[PDB]
């Protein structure tokens, strides 16, 4: 039943799952050692950092690129619309809005759109590399991967923004899980883009989803 | 009398204002912690600390702006004109320069005069960045801003050049007196060009360089 | 006898000598500190310092002309040029690669060939950087000096993918040998393009040849 993958391909993410990933970026960037601190005595440096989460696969993508990456800043809407939910995860009354998407099933509906959100940032990369290298596939590969998990490249220079400096716990010393299962889908969406495997972009592009979905629910369900 | 503004808006920085900034920049640079030594023991590593000091401003915003941070050491005349300066400052015989320029007078008024340079980067950035992005505001404040304290931006990498490593020292942690004035200002200057602040480019051009000057110079002789 | 010297400039280093750059680079990065250690459990932060030994050059020049990186990254001819020797030079059988070429003339003859490499990185970028400034001399030696010696420039940074952090170890601090070559190359050849310099490109470019792998080989044979 492929006609139900074209369905799938047909999503929009402007305004649903763009909230998905910057809340999911911004939570997990919370919860991380001392993050609390930071935003409770420097909001400036607590929000810069929600953006390097948020808005990381697009930095490093630009910058890999030669492209401004103050071009990822021109877009208010989704500027703003990431820096509210910073605002609401750190400075809410009560703390009423992070109990509230705390909650195991909440979380795992906002975590899985997020790991949505990866994908289609991981073809944006590779048909933009197209669009700078026509079939050089490292290129795409690069830039898809860069999309992908930006974040998670740029973990080190983030940690220096909040001021924690660990120059031992280097990405490609210890492939954490987002970033190596990004480079796996960026090699297989570039092998697609390249034509050298042998399955539809639309169909792949479904079960890798689905099956990055079902890894990260079954993660946090196996953690709490 | 707004017929003064005018006459003010008409200064040029060429000559006389960008060896003051240069000056300024290379003098507050120098009598940070261990740079003597370091001029004394690597003339290299110090003199391009300077040229962070004094191009940091342009650098930044060339980085942000994907534009070719070389572009910045094209223009030998400003290049050489802030070099002469480091290399007066530093290796003058008996120390004649730094001991002249020292003085609370002449200090006074050069660092005044950076205070006005600091004006022209900022209306820069926000032009440029109107050049490159129409009526983006968030992108002319970061160029505006970027032009405004670009040294104070790059301070943590620009005290990694001369050895000293502080990742607990962020300017977003703690942001410093000139840098969140550069701010206020590309802020305001910003909501200048887009027409949502009540008052013409040239009179808060006027009021804000003057509400700067006044403060820096209250500061240094509040400080001595 | 000027008729050996026009036979000189006719080299092309496709083939041979990229590989022998590519090799020396990095041979270089394994007997650095700790480089085994890395490659063991890490194949990939050694193969990333590992480009960043080979193709530093082209990556620095790259990021000061505000060019893409990853441009270098297209090349997949010589990108898999370099991969080979790296999985060569760590994980070959019973190491029979490296003791092969750590032989003292193979590895004589090796590293004076990335010697001859060094002399049309700089040149290219001296005719680059006039590609996009014509008689800016401090531009054509910033890149002509970037191609000269990349990884030796970005080694800070190289050293903090392999995981070491020595804040204390900069370049301009205490120039190395190889870097400090390319410096007064990078100047030469730049006097050459802007005919200060009274002497034709090709002579010039085989005495500084000549010049550099006379001394590195004698540095090889007195360090033995």
């Amino acid at each position: 039943l492929s006609e139900v993958s074209v369905q799938f391909s047909q999503l929009s993410m402007f305004p649903f799952f763009d909230m998905a990933h910057y809340l999911a970026s911004v939570m997990s960037a919370r919860e991380q050692a001392g993050a609390l601190d930071i935003a409770s005595h420097s909001p400036m440096a607590s929000w810069f950092s929600a953006m390097l989460h948020c808005f990381g696969g697009g930095i490093l993508s630009s910058i890999l690129l030669a492209e401004p990456p103050v071009g990822i800043l021109a877009n208010t809407t989704n500027i703003m619309l990431a820096s509210a939910i910073w605002y609401m995860v750190y400075y809410f009354p009560y703390d009423l809005f992070y109990n509230c998407f705390f909650f195991l099933p909440i979380r795992l509906i906002a975590a899985g759109m997020k790991e949505v959100t990866r994908t289609w940032k991981i073809l944006s990369g590779i048909t933009h590399a197209h669009s700078h290298y026509k079939d050089a596939w490292l290129v795409m590969i690069t830039i898809g991967w860069a999309r992908g998990a930006g974040g998670g490249l740029i973990s080190n220079f983030e940690q220096l923004v909040r001021g924690v400096w660990k120059p031992e716990s280097n990405e490609f010393l210890k492939m954490s899980y987002p970033v190596k299962v990004t480079l796996i889908g960026a090699v297989l969406f570039t092998l697609q883009h390249g034509h050298y495997l042998p399955i539809s972009r639309h169909n792949l592009m479904f079960i890798y989803t689905m099956f990055l979905v079902s890894i990260k629910v079954t993660m946090m369900l196996t953690h709490s």
